[PDB]
């Protein structure tokens, strides 16, 4: 007979995500990375042993760093994600907080803020806000390492992006694709999946502000920090912002 | 700072569902219908106290049958429709079978298919092994009840339909369409919700066949019953099919 | 034979939409609203009567005004908006602007942005910005009228609205809710419509800035305006701020 | 400030679409199965100059086929699809019609439905309709070739495939599944297209029945013609369906 077809879409806000951070992390070096911030703060604080990793995902970083920083702990605001580090990482808590403006009653040698993380900062004012916040968890001489999101002059328009992950039984598909609109670049991600229960779409659209240098810096300063900007790590065009703390 | 928004879709088969039903029922005289079933099978069955009804839904027309026919059940494929029904009732079975073809191991003095039910049949040669399943569990004597869906003489192009149900926290739409496709009407039913969780949206495409009267009275007969068009009960210019079991 | 069933989907980005601002405007009183801007005007201004209206969607309240304020202009982002508003109107020009930067190279009598359209504002500074273009399209002694968004102590969690139009041939059906995610009101509106050449689902989600009491007050002080506001015109609980450009 | 993101769906009908067919078509071997087409034929009629092919989509296989056969022709219930066909081939003529009762009043040596479009069909009655159609344009001797769609017995639940086509600006990519229900395969494709423009997603479900070789066999004796299964061309486990038309 007649077998009627049918769909339920839900719509909500969103935070990071498992198997999204999963699947956008396969060609991510994980490792490279991590040796920036390593490089970065050995250089200026070559006896630091102790890191604080804000907006930390999956926690993968930390998997790396914490064999040089084994006193290390985790900022996650997305509950899927604070459990899933947890759970990845050994003794090292992971704590549900806004990098905007948390505490955690102790300070770190480092404190990073990774792969643009921190441009989720709608504007200068709570960029400074969230650096501030990252500078007091440092003691004097402490380092401050973020991984700026691109600039309005370094953006660029016309990026399109695909994956396929062909596994046993399911398959998924993801396509990206993003856009400048007045200082913000707008992130849209699609993906499709297929196994044994049916097909699901999953779609998500984000917004990340594109600072220019000025702002970066300027944050660190006003944040306690004396500043820099190194182009030898990091992104090609992008580098790492560095502060260090100042007495 | 800036907060993502996503959507995660579902696609599949789909069956019987009890907000769904619960919902198309809010204008259906429950009670009208069921009246329908009890006065021509009394006519023809005056002793007659058990009853089956075949893809029985939310069981709610059982609900009013029972009174009269205190020995009943149903027969759902859908296992939510099952298992809802059969928590509406009391100890009153309800199966989890197919239509087409089920086996009960009883008879029953009546049985009925209603609101079109039985134009889940694809063809005629299902629409008649459908009235064969429905007529061994009659004994001879017994009534089968067929609340036939349209036919393509009366089936009425341009059908469209809302509701909307605004409760507290809690508001649900819906927008139904139906075309003609060939003998089959095809029906496009939307719903979107939202309350303090979220908005989601919801649809559905389901067809039936139009049989033509002929076809429906030639099951019967094929069925083993003597015949009968019924206007003066069921809906206006579609009526009622009814079989009275032969030795 | 079978006949497929599909959908096609496509995402974007939106400003404003003719029938969207056509269906939100049913309830809306176009009237009172264009009364509180000649109101608190003339009071302040006798002899006033050239009005720009910024983001002025339909131009609906223009069609209201032009009465009093004969050598009246709209601004609009969205060009569908600019074409339907300017048919609307006659002799009234209609300029596609942006409202945070625009120059017009004229002055009005007054300048007003209603129904809370200043809040696309992100941030204090840009609602600055979009209050002193406006301003400077005022003389000594113009009117700057803001019917402002909600600000963070009178917006209300748990709104939920529905809307129904049922024509000949065609019904759509709306709803719609908003939340609150730190100082931004997110808002989610669903149409679902159906008629003979089938049926189609639009969604859109839209962000407004909640700003303080002050956040206005200030922007006209430093737009260079003596600030008001105003309790007993614009909506319970919010009122109007109206500026007087200071000499 | 901030921008609205949004979503316009359309839910309908669907036949035979040019990109879809395009897209599906790309590790297709055209030149294979028309070879199949043009051996059969030419073993049984060795002089056959005229071909039709019935639910010929672009066109293709009459692009290789026509070389053999330089006065054929097509039918196409999609005008999207005859169009392009049309344009495709030189001096061919694509009728649009329903290969379920079509009458062209002409003949043919050869009559071909390709890539199991003859499982459209809903039931052995409408199959034997569709080969009675196609038989009445054969003369005596004419052949009748049918690449039927996979049986009962043949059709491999789990069945999930993808593709993904990268050009300049553009990429698109499809995930598509099958699944049985009763005696039909029900295909789900999706699809998502990422250009300068946006992001597109389209979904398409498509039921064909699975008729078993009987029925196939049965549907060309009743149509007239001498009835063959072929195993040496076709699909491996599938063959082909073949009948020379009698006097
Ligand atoms: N306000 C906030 N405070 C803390 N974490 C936040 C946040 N807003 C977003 N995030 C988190 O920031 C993460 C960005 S995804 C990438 C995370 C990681 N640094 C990496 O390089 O792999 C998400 O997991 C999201 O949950
Ligand atoms: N093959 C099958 N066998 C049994 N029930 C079926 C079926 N196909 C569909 N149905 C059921 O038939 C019902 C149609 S909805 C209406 C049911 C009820 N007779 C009424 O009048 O209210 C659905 O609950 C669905 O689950
Ligand atoms: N940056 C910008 N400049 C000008 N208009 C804008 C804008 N951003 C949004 N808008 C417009 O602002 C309108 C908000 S809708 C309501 C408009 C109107 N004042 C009323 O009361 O009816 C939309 O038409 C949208 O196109
Ligand atoms: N009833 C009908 N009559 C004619 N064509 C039909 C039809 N139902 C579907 N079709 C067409 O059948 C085609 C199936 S797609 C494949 C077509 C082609 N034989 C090939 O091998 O490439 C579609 O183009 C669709 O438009
Ligand atoms: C290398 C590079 C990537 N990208 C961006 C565009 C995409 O949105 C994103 C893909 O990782 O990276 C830049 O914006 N500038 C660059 O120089
Ligand atoms: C009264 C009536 C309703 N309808 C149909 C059209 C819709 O698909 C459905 C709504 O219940 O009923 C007919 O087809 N014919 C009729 O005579
Ligand atoms: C009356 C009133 C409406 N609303 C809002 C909530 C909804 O998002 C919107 C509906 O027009 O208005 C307030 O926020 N506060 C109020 O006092
Ligand atoms: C080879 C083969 C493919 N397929 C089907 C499953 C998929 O729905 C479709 C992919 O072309 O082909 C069979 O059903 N049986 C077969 O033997």
């Amino acid at each position: 007979g007649h077998m009627a077809v049918g769909s339920t879409s839900v719509y909500g806000d969103a935070l990071g995500e498992v198997y999204d951070l999963f699947y956008r992390g396969r060609g991510k070096d994980f490792a490279a990375e991590a040796e920036w911030v390593r490089r970065v703060v050995r250089e200026r604080r070559p006896g630091a042993r102790s890191l604080l990793d804000v907006a930390c995902g999956t926690g993968e970083h930390l998997a790396h760093l914490v064999e040089h920083f084994p006193d290390a702990a985790g900022v996650e605001l997305s509950p899927a994600m604070r459990a899933a580090a947890e759970r990845k990482l050994t003794a090292t808590p992971v704590h549900q907080a806004d990098m905007f403006d948390f505490d955690l009653g102790r300070v770190f040698d480092a404190v990073c803020c990774l792969t643009g993380s921190i441009a989720y900062a709608a504007d200068t004012a709570e960029l400074a806000r969230a650096v501030r916040a990252m500078a007091r968890h440092l003691p004097v001489g402490g380092v401050l390492v973020i991984d700026p999101w691109w600039s309005p002059g370094t953006f660029l328009d016309g990026h399109i992006a695909h994956d396929v992950v062909e596994g046993e039984g399911r398959t998924v598909v993801r396509l990206s694709r993003s856009h400048r609109i007045g200082d913000v670049s707008r992130h849209e991600a699609h993906y499709l999946a297929a196994d044994a229960t049916g097909v699901r779409h999953f779609s998500q659209v984000q917004d990340l502000t594109l600072f220019p240098a000025e702002d970066y810096l300027a944050a660190l300063a006003a944040a306690g920090c004396e500043p820099e900007h190194l182009t030898d790590v990091g992104q090609p065009r992008r580098g790492l912002f560095v502060g260090v703390r100042r007495e």
